């Protein structure tokens, strides 16, 4: 599991900076965000 599940797990994006910021339910549950792919 990458950190959150809404990106594969080497999400070069949140790598960085855990680019979807959430904060609160971060996880995002919906398997695949724009902001890493
Ligand atoms: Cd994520
Ligand atoms: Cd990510
Ligand atoms: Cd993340
Ligand atoms: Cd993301």
């Amino acid at each position: 599991k990458s950190c959150c599940s809404c990106c594969p797990a080497e999400c070069e994006k949140c790598a960085k900076d855990c680019v979807c910021k959430g904060g609160e339910a971060a996880e995002a549950e919906a398997e695949k965000c724009s902001c890493c792919q």
